[PDB]
């Protein structure tokens, strides 16, 4: 039985001081006003999952990182708030951090920003921006080994400019923007494992999303106990 | 179920600051270049165990300390490196630290240096010397209550002189050198519990080594999980 | 008979202080833990040479620099480690530094990074990165007048980002990245002397590699004496 | 052809600064008033050699150090001065430093002080004492890995007390005093290689001295060229 504090050690290469600072932030970061709740039950965001907003690839990248996929077009800003969408990432992260190999090799996330609207940007306030930067850098026990943005419209750079100043130099080096002709570049970073929609060979995004939705629903009892352990 | 961090508390008389510093070193000490691996499976050093290099007494000393015995003559430096020999002590220590009474009363080690050669000393580099001093003082959650050297040849003092400068005043007070006429002195420190070869009454070293070898092999599954919890 | 210390003078335009600092680093740089051995015998890396990984052009560039060619596709990371590959450059450098005209006009290296894999990047640790930067700047008596990277995949920039912070401003100005359409740009820097595979007119890479392999094997006695003069 | 400055590098583990300081002292140390001459021709001390004062063992110690033997009883202070006796060590040192394996593994010297008289001590002035300490520590490119004194009379400690304050902590750790029952202790440091007179099995001191005397006489042309290269 790995202690709860072991994931923080692995996240900081067993540097006790650094892991301590990470744990401190992990308990404080969401309490930043206006706070996001510690509620991690999928009932409030099951609609997002069924809309096909989010999924996790079955296979890891060539360095062992778990690969996450987000499709912004499947987020209706009139139905779900940024906090709801944020909650989806929290739920997923709390689940995949259980894997030791994820703890060691980190994660990489792919954001399909095709269909990004001003209504989306309206949700991203400075306070939200700060929280995004927090979990990317030093507030959650997951190594962010790479962030890949594809199909980014020109209007998105305003949003990213809100997040940028709160980002460390390390994470900034790991943020990639591919544009519309992403497939060649994206395939080089993720051989053999991408879905059909992004240059892959086997699985479709619909299947990948449905699989991860089932896993989240399946884990709703574990997600409840996590919620009660941070309040 | 005692938490993993309780053995560090007991090792420092429940001084939270001091136990914290010990845990920090416990995760860092082996990473000192050139590093020793976190691998604790007995497969790589089963030869040493079967050669009769190492054993643990069945009974404790009058103060409750576990008593460890090392015979340097049973270490062939042409077959096993200093790192392999070091690994044997790591494996044994990770096992006996599970006993609460060992956590409270510490350990005492007896090194039979009869048969110490220059080929042995060749293995003990300055880096190795530093690591020896580290686990003796502040890098492993075991109180070193005594170190007893017997049958030490005159050429050994060069080796000890490498270790000495990195030793604290407390541990230095606890290092004894008996020479060839050790039996009278050694019996006073360890009544009733020594093997036949060292003035004892009952058990032989061959039996003691065979018993501890079986226990190590028996614990190979626990030793694997420890290895995976420090990387 | 040119003294051994003359190549360090020529490398620093007969600035005695600067040449002294270079000689100091030349003796210390490989001892950085984890150290690379001073062994320069081609027996350990003959496989790399026969695989066509490395060769030296017969003719010099328009400024008199010796031109070196490396093909990363001919390096199998499952057979040869980064240290083995590093050793190949050490061996070549120790040979060409014997030429006075190379001492005066320096060298230029061309790295064909076509076929660069994550398995290659796995070998390039931070410690290795530091050593690469060391021999590029101030640890070997060869003026690096230019480094040319061709056919670089997008995933390589992560590796280069490890090396970059340890690079001086001078050397950084001398690192070129051409991409896939390199031929026009590469021909302007190296007229008349390139192999067929890179826009040249006469010789093939296979011939160039075979010629330099023979020369290395031919010089194995000189390479042994160098090894014994740095330990 | 190893440069003359390579022996200073090997003597200081290729630390360029430290080797530089050693070379500086090597040229200055004998010039300390009252100076000893740079003359290294055996003609002035052939009498000492034929008297059986000095010899070098054919075999090295278990660590590769050259082993030197001095017999103070064969020094007649009424015939040869301390400077003459000092010259013998200079001559021997300049010869054995030519061996690369001696440069790497250093030397160990055995002084048989049986027959030490006050007439001997009369020769050892404070200035002489300082010079003895100089060549032991930082004025000659030979690592002193050990000094062994045997058969030392009680009156010798006055002489050693003159040398002691000018000795570094490192060298002081390497000075052994065995007394009259030296054989057991001396054999442990030098197995298989000692002469008959000191617990050995094969060769006698008379043979060892005669062999080294021939070698010195044989090298008189090399010793002349060394003398002319330090003035
Ligand atoms: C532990 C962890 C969390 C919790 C996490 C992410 C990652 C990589 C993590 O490791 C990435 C996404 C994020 C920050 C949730 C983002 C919430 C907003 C609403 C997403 C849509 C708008 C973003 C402007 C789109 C770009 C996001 C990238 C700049 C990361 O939640
Ligand atoms: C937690 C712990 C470890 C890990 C440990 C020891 C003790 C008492 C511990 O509590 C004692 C032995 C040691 C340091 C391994 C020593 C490895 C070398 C190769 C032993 C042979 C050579 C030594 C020069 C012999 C003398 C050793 C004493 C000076 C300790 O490993
Ligand atoms: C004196 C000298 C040495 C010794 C040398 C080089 C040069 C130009 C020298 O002048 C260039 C190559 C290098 C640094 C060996 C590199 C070893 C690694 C394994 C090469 C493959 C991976 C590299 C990441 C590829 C890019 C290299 C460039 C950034 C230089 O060895
Ligand atoms: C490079 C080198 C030299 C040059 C050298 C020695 C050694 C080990 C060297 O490595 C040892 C002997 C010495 C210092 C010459 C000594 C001269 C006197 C006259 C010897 C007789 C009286 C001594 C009081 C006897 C004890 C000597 C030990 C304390 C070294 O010359
Ligand atoms: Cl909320
Ligand atoms: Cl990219
Ligand atoms: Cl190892
Ligand atoms: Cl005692
Ligand atoms: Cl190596
Ligand atoms: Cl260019
Ligand atoms: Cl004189
Ligand atoms: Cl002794």
């Amino acid at each position: 039985t790995d202690s709860f504090l072991l994931r923080f050690l692995r996240a900081r290469d067993f540097d006790l001081d650094l892991a301590w600072r990470l744990l401190k932030n992990y308990y404080k970061w969401r309490a930043e006003c206006p706070e996001i709740s510690a509620d991690l039950h999928p009932r409030s965001i099951i609609g997002l999952l069924k809309a096909g907003y989010h999924g996790v690839l079955r296979s890891r990248d060539p360095t062992g990182s778990k690969v996450l996929i987000y499709r912004i077009a499947h987020w209706d800003p009139k139905v779900f708030t940024a906090y709801d969408v944020f909650r989806v990432s929290l739920i997923t992260s709390e689940l995949i951090v259980q894997e030791v190999e994820t703890q060691r090799n980190g994660i990489k996330a792919i954001f399909d920003l095709e269909g990004w609207q001003f209504s989306h940007a309206f949700q991203i306030t400075p306070s939200v921006a700060k929280k995004i930067a927090a979990v990317l850098t030093d507030s959650f026990p997951l190594k962010v080994r790479g962030i890949h943005l594809i199909n980014e419209p020109v209007i998105f750079h305003a949003v990213f400019s809100m997040i940028k100043p709160f980002l460390t130099e390390k994470i900034k080096e790991r943020i990639h923007m591919h544009g519309n002709n992403y497939k060649q570049s994206l395939l080089q970073h993720f051989p053999d494992i991408l879905p059909l929609e992004y240059g892959g060979e086997e699985f479709s995004m619909e299947d990948i999303c449905q699989e991860w939705t089932n896993f989240i629903m399946k884990s709703e009892d574990y997600l409840s106990s996590i919620s009660e352990s941070i309040q």
